[PDB]
């Protein structure tokens, strides 16, 4: 029995991202996996890191330090309930899939705010106590990204450089740092300009890949792999 | 004379980020430059890219595509007014400085939302009309970043790898793509670990660099610069 969390960041259910999320839900449910979706836009998830993230009185209401106040609120079980709800989902999950369109070589802001606010000190890592002494060791993570640009543009001598260059902040800087073993990204290049059949083939390849997700070897999450 | 926009993303005025922002304002103001600060947290700036960003009839209300709808709305002048307020500041600026703590090897989400919502198609780039043909050509941009990690950790063979590695999505993916000439980042490493003397020297080194900022050349914003 496995638990899967899909963190999903798209405004439109009929979008190509919506269909990739629905095909993941379907296929992992088919396999008997325990599945949970965090549909950030439908939840109107708060992306801003503010003092509202700590309930009751602040540790030092004079100089506000976000990392510090959230660390202490975590330990003392005082974080806002939107955050702690996400952390419970993350704690129980064996695999976390993030499904999102690429926005500026990165995640949409709503998802960036999820990472900023949910993966707090004390939950995802301590200082020190990161990368391999990172508190989410044993969990798998997988980025499933859709792009505007074609796969050619994302070659190391393309205009955009190699896909693996933009992955560094997300795979290594965030997911590895927290202790995740990181599975190879799923990149669905440029669905808006692919045919309705190349689009089926991308959705089907995702479905097909999810069939054997649990047999997969994690990538070596190193400078060399990305660069 | 010159116009400068500082896009600032820190919750706390007494922070190291707040100090670096204040010296920027003071030093550029002293020079006789025109200065504007977008203080994202004080504005409670909206980071989410939603259908609230368009006020007109949607081009395709059956299936909502944020990129298509905001491009249309930009041309029609039906974008939300918080977006067009920022675009006006960018349009008039000669130099845009981003002042922020590094969050997950990137900008805090509120600043990510500013990039997602403000730099829309039609305004910052077109297809075609990106990288060296981006619509914001002629403008300068500069990232001024503070870290929890030390300079030691941000090296080719440190835990974090070289600091340039994390700059790629912002410098090249965003700023260069929109046509900015990118100046060399100002990275202020580990102010929390640093002593009172090293912190003060970090504020003064920024103050000092700003005196000669208009004489600097842009970086070559290429894979080679970032990665070797
Ligand atoms: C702020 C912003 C920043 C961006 N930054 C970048 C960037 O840095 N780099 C980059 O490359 N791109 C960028 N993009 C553009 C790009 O659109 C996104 O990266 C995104 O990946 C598009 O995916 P989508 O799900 O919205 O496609 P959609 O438009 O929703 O889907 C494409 C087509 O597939 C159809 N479809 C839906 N379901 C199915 C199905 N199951 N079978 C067949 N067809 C289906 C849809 O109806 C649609 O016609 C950016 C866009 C925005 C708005
Ligand atoms: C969600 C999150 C994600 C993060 N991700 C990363 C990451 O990926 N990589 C990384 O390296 N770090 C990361 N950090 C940590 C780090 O704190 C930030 O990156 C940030 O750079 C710290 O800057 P600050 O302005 O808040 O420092 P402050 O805490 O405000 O400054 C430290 C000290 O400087 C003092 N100071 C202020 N002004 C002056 C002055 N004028 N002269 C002398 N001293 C002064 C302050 O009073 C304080 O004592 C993350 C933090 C959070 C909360
Ligand atoms: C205040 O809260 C955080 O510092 N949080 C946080 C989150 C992700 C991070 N990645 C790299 C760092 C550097 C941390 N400092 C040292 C000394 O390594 C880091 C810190
Ligand atoms: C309107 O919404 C966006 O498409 N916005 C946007 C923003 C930043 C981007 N960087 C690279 C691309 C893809 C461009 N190539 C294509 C379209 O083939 C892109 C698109
Ligand atoms: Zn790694
Ligand atoms: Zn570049």
């Amino acid at each position: 029995g496995k638990k899967v969390l899909i963190v999903y960041a798209h405004q439109e259910p009929k979008s190509f991202n919506g269909s990739l999320k629905n095909v993941a839900v379907d296929e992992l449910s088919r396999q008997g996996c325990t599945v949970t979706v965090s549909d950030l836009y439908a939840m109107n998830f708060e992306p801003r890191a503010t003092d509202k993230d700590i309930t009751g009185t602040l540790s030092n209401p004079e100089v506000f330090n976000y990392g510090v106040e959230t660390h202490e609120a975590y330990k003392q079980r005082s974080l806002a309930s939107d955050i702690t709800d996400e952390q419970k989902k993350v704690r129980e999950a064996d695999l976390v899939i993030f499904q999102f369109p690429l926005y500026w070589f990165s995640v949409p802001a709503i998802l960036k705010g999820w990472m900023d606010r949910v993966l707090c000190q004390g939950f995802a890592f301590d200082i020190p106590g990161f990368y391999d002494s990172g508190l989410l060791q044993g969990k798998l993570a997988l980025l499933s990204v859709t792009t505007g640009g074609t796969a050619e543009m994302y070659t190391k001598t393309g205009v955009n450089g190699d896909s693996r260059y933009f992955l560094w902040p997300l795979q290594h800087g965030t997911l590895h740092f927290c202790g995740f073993k990181v599975l190879a990204p799923q990149i669905s290049f440029a669905p808006e300009i692919a045919s309705e059949e190349e689009r089926k083939g991308m959705v089907a390849a995702w479905s097909q890949r999810l069939q054997t997700i649990w047999k997969e070897e994690p990538i070596p999450c190193t400078a060399h792999w990305h660069f």
